[PDB]
């Protein structure tokens, strides 16, 4: 280009006056300056040459002049900041606050982490702890620490009851050098899809994990899923281990490996695996795999005793989790 940087700036400016301002006659103005400058066959070197062109006003020349000196524009910086549909996506980075809540805070004035902490009365318990450990929850968890966390969790589970099965899933299970959090899939032969719902099989693990000081906060304690906060034991060291997000999911025995498969995923891998079951005439859920007919009529859930059965069913060779990108 000769003037791309100017027209880019100008069009973005224009779309603000139509989207956000609904001041449509400044849209039309900014557009005019884009078209002419875009048709002007020389490289603009300052704002006054533009002001000549029958569409670049003083204020636009006033705008263009800034862009060619710094390499940026102050007007567009704060507009990119104050976007309602981008400030909503930063508030959702706090656990507990979905877009539902994120909408509820932004147009009421609160849109920043400082302003979130300027009005804690407007946010529930889950959201408050999420807001408190926010920076910690930003951090990655090195594999080293994941391996330690796994030790604690898996040792406590086995001690409680040999019949419990616990698998740490997610990118960790795919052998990733770092993780965002920990997600434990847990089952017990007393809990099946036909059986009567058994919240204490989950409760007992969570409580033991609190007893040994690994679990430090509860965000969400359900009947089949726990969401909370956890922390490695230190001794006493400058900035000890940061607080980590942990989830524990209790699944029915007969639906467990479908769960492990799903939660170990990779998103992309799960999609590709599901499309493929579908090509072979099977449907895969995080709970079951079933024959699928002609129409979307699904049949009876097939027996799964391992991740391997599911691969067998859809005619794939087993994939190591490490190879599930």
């Amino acid at each position: 280009t000769l003037n791309g940087g100017i027209t880019d700036m100008l069009v973005e400016l224009a779309n603000f006056e139509k989207n956000v301002s609904q001041a449509i006659h400044k849209y039309n103005a900014y557009r005019k300056a884009a078209s002419v400058i875009a048709k002007y066959p020389h490289k603009i070197k300052s704002g006054a040459e533009a002001k000549k062109l029958p569409g670049v006003g003083t204020k636009i020349a006033e705008k263009i002049d800034e862009f060619l000196a710094t390499g940026k524009l102050r007007k567009l910086e704060k507009i990119r900041q104050d976007d309602t549909s981008s400030s909503i996506n930063f508030l959702t980075r706090v656990t507990g606050i979905g877009p539902s809540a994120a909408r509820k805070l932004v147009d009421e004035g609160i849109k920043t982490l400082e302003d979130l902490r300027k009005n804690e009365d407007k946010l529930n318990h889950h959201q408050r702890i999420g807001l408190k450990y926010f920076e910690d929850f930003e951090k990655r968890i090195p594999r080293e620490e994941m391996l330690q966390m796994q030790d604690i969790v898996l040792n406590e589970v086995k001690k409680l009851d040999p019949e419990y099965i616990a698998t740490v899933c997610g990118s960790f299970r795919r052998g990733a050098e770092s993780s965002g959090d920990m997600d434990v899939l847990l089952t017990h032969p007393n809990f099946t899809s036909e059986s009567s719902k058994q919240p204490k099989l989950l409760h007992r693990v969570v409580e033991q994990l609190q007893k040994v000081r690994f679990i430090t906060d509860t965000l969400s304690k359900g009947e089949t899923k726990f969401m909370g906060v956890c922390q490695l034991p230190s001794e006493n060291d400058e900035n000890e281990y940061p607080h980590r997000r942990i989830d524990i999911r209790l699944q029915p025995k007969d639906q467990y490996y479908c769960g492990v498969l799903y939660f170990t995923g990779s998103d992309i891998f799960n999609k590709n695996m599901r499309a493929h079951a579908l090509e072979k005439g099977f449907t895969i859920n995080e709970y079951t795999i079933r024959p699928l007919g002609v129409t979307g009529v699904a049949g009876e859930p097939l027996p799964v005793d391992s991740e391997q059965d599911i691969f067998d069913y859809i005619q794939w060779r087993y994939r190591e989790p490490k190879d599930r990108s």
